[PDB]
């Protein structure tokens, strides 16, 4: 039986083994997903609040000259 036990474990070593470098594939593809997803959202919400400064320090300056040519 030694040879049979021996078998059998070494199959379970090799699944367990094998489940580690699998969990560890779903991680790695997890987390390429996180940082991008963080990475696309972080520029698209830069643009938004340079895109809204430039409006609106634009604005600012229009009301402002509009009512300097009041005098």
């Amino acid at each position: 039986g030694s040879e049979f036990r021996l078998e059998a474990e070494r199959m379970r070593l090799a699944e367990e083994e094998k489940l580690r470098k699998e969990m560890s594939a779903k991680k790695a593809k997890e987390e390429a997903e996180r940082k991008h997803q963080e990475r696309l959202a972080q520029l698209a919400r830069e643009d938004a609040e340079r895109e809204l400064k430039e409006k609106e320090e634009a604005r600012r300056k229009k009301e402002l000259l509009e009512q300097m040519e009041k005098a």
